[PDB]
């Protein structure tokens, strides 16, 4: 991984690029919200895991590391595919192709219109940056390496450093993205700032979730530990 | 503000510098914790108001998009100004010079000790990236004019525009402090992205605690939009 060339970087990404799913629900009854979005996101889940084990750097992590950081970082994995898929459809969230819902199907559940209006922003925000494709997987494999990394011994020590010269080696890759499509020096340090900033929000919107979630008070909600750890190992 | 150098970028933002505080119990008497660190961060909230004002280019918003950036950022602002104070002191969080605790005495109050573990591992980082002074002023500066900006009209499309401009001031002043530092063109982009990606724990931190916070169920506890308008009109 620390070998990698910017070049084979971007394209390690883009192969482990998991595929965007779909709602299961009758297409031909009449129109639960969440009990859709609920399973979606389960089956989403999955996908995540196996992409995980393909961005470079991260199998050579412990296998209770690489559960730490999942378990950090998964709804903030979810809501910027959510935000990349929703980026050409102004207004509306493309949960799925399927799927494709807007503020006011929202207001139907308790508190989820102000997670839809961020969501929307940073929808927003990634069309006016025009965001490209190859700048969206370096900043979705940085959630999953640097979510985690500041709340986990000799090998902690050690798997903290890899961690931190993996983030380095994708910052390299996007300002070499950068470059290539012709950018001055100045703007290419202002525009690493600018997505990396955004980043802050997606936090900021995936801890507002995870209490939604937890507020549900529920064993089929929320992956535990226990279910990542299974489906990691 | 848009036409400030750098190096007069870092000076105002050095000349804003608020005080640090004193906490107020009688140090005659023998040793409420939380009466204590709510008290002091209620007095610091008067001077952060202060050094806002100070921020280039933060007087030029309307007064609503001020308190709006405020109310978004200011359990953010303290707590990155709490870790920098606690930088030299391992193990320990500096909360006033007379007051200094350790994980331990975070225990005594309910959900407290996994904040404190959380800070002391920032200041941790910090230590380890060897994190300067001018350095952490921008990145201060940085979350008071992001935290709130994927969250609020003409006049509206206007104020987003230019505190993404001011911010881009801000990149270039880092940058120009790392290069003047001596580090190399690599060194330089890969210590930015080091120091904007502290930022997102920073807002999860903020977070945790504003959790721990709105649980208390206190119109005592929380600054208001309400006061917030009155200090800053
Ligand atoms: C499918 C999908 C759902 C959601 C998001 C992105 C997605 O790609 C982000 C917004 N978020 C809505 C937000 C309020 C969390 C939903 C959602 C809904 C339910 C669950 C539940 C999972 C579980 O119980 O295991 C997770 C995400
Ligand atoms: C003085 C100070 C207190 C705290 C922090 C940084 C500081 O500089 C961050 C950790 N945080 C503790 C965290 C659990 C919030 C405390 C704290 C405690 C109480 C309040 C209450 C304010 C109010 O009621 O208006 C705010 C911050």
């Amino acid at each position: 991984a620390l070998s990698l060339t910017a070049d084979q970087m971007v394209s390690a990404l883009l192969d482990a690029e998991p595929p965007i799913l779909y709602s299961e629900y009758d297409p031909t009854r009449p129109f639960s919200m969440m009990g859709l979005l609920t399973n979606l996101a389960d089956r989403e889940l999955v996908h995540m895991i196996n992409w995980a084990k393909r961005v470079p750097g991260f199998v050579d992590l412990t296998l209770h590391d690489q559960v730490h950081l999942l378990e950090s970082a998964w709804l903030e994995i979810l809501m910027i595919g959510l935000v990349w898929r929703s980026m050409e459809h102004p207004g509306k969230l493309l949960f799925a192709p399927n799927l494709l819902l807007d503020r006011n199907q929202g207001k139907s559940v308790e508190g989820m219109v102000e997670i839809f209006d961020m969501l929307l922003a940073t929808s927003s925000r990634f069309r006016m940056m025009n965001l490209q494709g190859e700048e969206f997987v370096c900043l979705k494999s940085i959630i999953l390496l640097n979510s985690g990394v500041y709340t986990f011994t000799l090998k902690s020590l050690e798997e903290k450093d890899h961690i931190h010269r993996v983030l380095d080696k994708i910052t390299d890759t996007l300002i070499h993205l950068m470059a290539k499509a012709g950018l001055t020096l100045q703007q290419q340090h202002q525009r690493l700032a600018q997505l990396l900033l955004i980043l802050s929000h997606i936090r900021h919107m995936s801890n507002k979730g995870m209490e939604h979630l937890y507020s549900m008070k529920c064993k089929n909600v929320v992956p535990s530990y226990d279910l990542l750890l299974e489906m990691l190992d």
